[PDB]
């Protein structure tokens, strides 16, 4: 998958995609694009090669693990959509979406204590009240 | 992973990791390196393998490789802000303070470990 993808790139340490600006911005930003028209049509497949594709290249960017992680969840893959939303939390350490999305993730995963820490850090430091409602309602099913 | 068919047995596994350590501590960097390297390929997914290959990298200033490597073993174990620190000290070499801040103060709001946090803290009193 997309992490064991960057962990060899790391081993390997060997030139990227990336490091020698295999595609300009402004594609990956159209590819980004059309990843989502395939999503947003529910041709879920389509958009999880896509994607995958981006994350092949730039793993480190917040918006194209976001998109996969989501797909994850979506299909019901939640230990990998989990381990997603927590790469995109580190890169986006403001934003409490993929701390709130984890926690889903955990309550399937009959992991309810790291669910709970999950829900209880967004109460605690996350500024988006409607977010914070969502996760006391889990908490209060906990 | 190799980890999955289990291709080498777990003990077998826990010496090998024990002597890349011993010699990380003895400064055996090519060595360790090696190791490590071997132990991640074994086991993509094991948050101290991939931490060990990172302060590898770090210890030879390839900065930007262990910061890589330890965002990806901060979301294989979820609640531990070591890989969050290291990767702050590695944001301060690549000349990126405003990064830095940013993950010592993410130690600081959600980490329970008081002697990680103590450490967190003394970098972001030095940050101008
Ligand atoms: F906690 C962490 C926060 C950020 C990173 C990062 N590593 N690598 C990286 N490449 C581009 C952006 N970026 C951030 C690692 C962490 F471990
Ligand atoms: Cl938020
Ligand atoms: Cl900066
Ligand atoms: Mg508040």
């Amino acid at each position: 998958g997309s992490i064991s993808t960057a962990v060899i790139d790391a081993i390997n340490s060997g030139a990227t995609l990336k490091d020698i600006n295999a595609i300009p911005d402004d594609m990956m930003d159209d590819i980004y694009s059309y990843a989502y028209d395939f999503y947003n049509k529910g041709r879920i497949e389509e958009a999880e090669v896509f994607f995958r594709f981006l994350c092949i290249y730039d793993f480190y960017n917040v918006d194209y693990i976001m998109g996969l992680a989501a797909i994850y969840q979506i299909k019901e893959q939640f230990q990998q959509a989990a381990d997603l939303y927590a790469v995109a939390f580190a890169l986006g350490k403001n934003d409490y979406t993929p701390v709130f999305h984890t926690g889903q993730c955990q309550l399937r995963l009959k992991a309810p204590l790291k669910a709970k820490e999950c829900f209880e850090l967004v109460i605690q430091h996350s500024n988006d009240e409607k977010l914070k409602i969502k996760a006391q309602s889990y908490l209060d099913a906990i």
